[PDB]
């Protein structure tokens, strides 16, 4: 039921996609070990993901948190990187994109710097890089993010350096309290709760 619609470099919708991913941009403490070096990238196409069974799923749940919360969703847009990024935009999220490693235990994460997201577009720690020259920094490859809808309710503030949610919370947020550059990641325990908006297909830029 997934439709992708491109859009034009030329529409508003495009231009402000394209900045929250550029000006979200930071340096990771690795040295860029799992995403690469990079301080920008080269985005190549956003796309419009439509599915109105998934959108419906979306809203729904949406509708029990807000309800729960003094009718405040708490809605937020959110990068997504992940290796199945296509079956995310077709099935939707589910336990099967948790992550059961994280520092917030096994839910689906989310990150408000676009460089966080890439870190795990090729896997946990960006596996063994692109599938072609199994490079985690490669310049050459197309790579691929999701910018999604995300509620997060009454979200449980964890200060630090599926399972389910804590007792009276609908997410956990990871406040950084170390690195003063970061922006926050948060983890969320039902797929219901996020929307696969944008597909965005890019490229990570060599510095000059
Ligand atoms: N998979 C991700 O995009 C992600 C986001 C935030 C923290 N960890 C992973
Ligand atoms: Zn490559």
């Amino acid at each position: 039921g997934t439709i992708l619609i491109d859009l034009s470099p030329d529409d508003k919708e495009f231009q402000s996609v394209e900045e929250e991913m550029q000006s979200t941009v930071r340096e990771h403490r690795d040295g860029g070990h799992a995403g690469g070096i990079f301080n920008r990238y080269n985005i190549l196409k956003i796309q419009k993901v439509c599915n109105k069974k998934l959108w419906e799923r979306y809203t729904h749940r949406r509708k029990e948190v807000s309800e729960e919360n003094h009718n405040h969703a708490n809605e937020r847009m959110l990068f997504h990187g992940s290796p199945f990024v296509n079956a995310i935009i077709h099935k939707g999220f589910d336990e099967r994109h948790a992550y059961i490693g994280g520092m917030f235990g096994a839910g689906i994460y989310f990150a408000e710097n676009s460089s966080k997201s890439n870190q795990y577009v090729y896997g946990i720690g960006g596996g063994t890089g692109c599938p072609v020259h199994k490079d985690r920094s490669c310049y050459i490859c197309h790579r691929q993010l999701l910018f999604c809808r995300v509620t997060l309710g009454k979200s449980f503030l964890q200060f630090s350096a599926m399972a389910h949610s804590p007792p009276g919370h609908h997410s956990v947020t990871g406040r950084p309290s170390v690195n003063g550059l970061a922006l926050a990641e948060y983890v969320i325990y039902r797929g219901e709760q996020a929307y696969p908006e944008y597909l965005i297909t890019y490229q990570i830029m060599r510095p000059e």
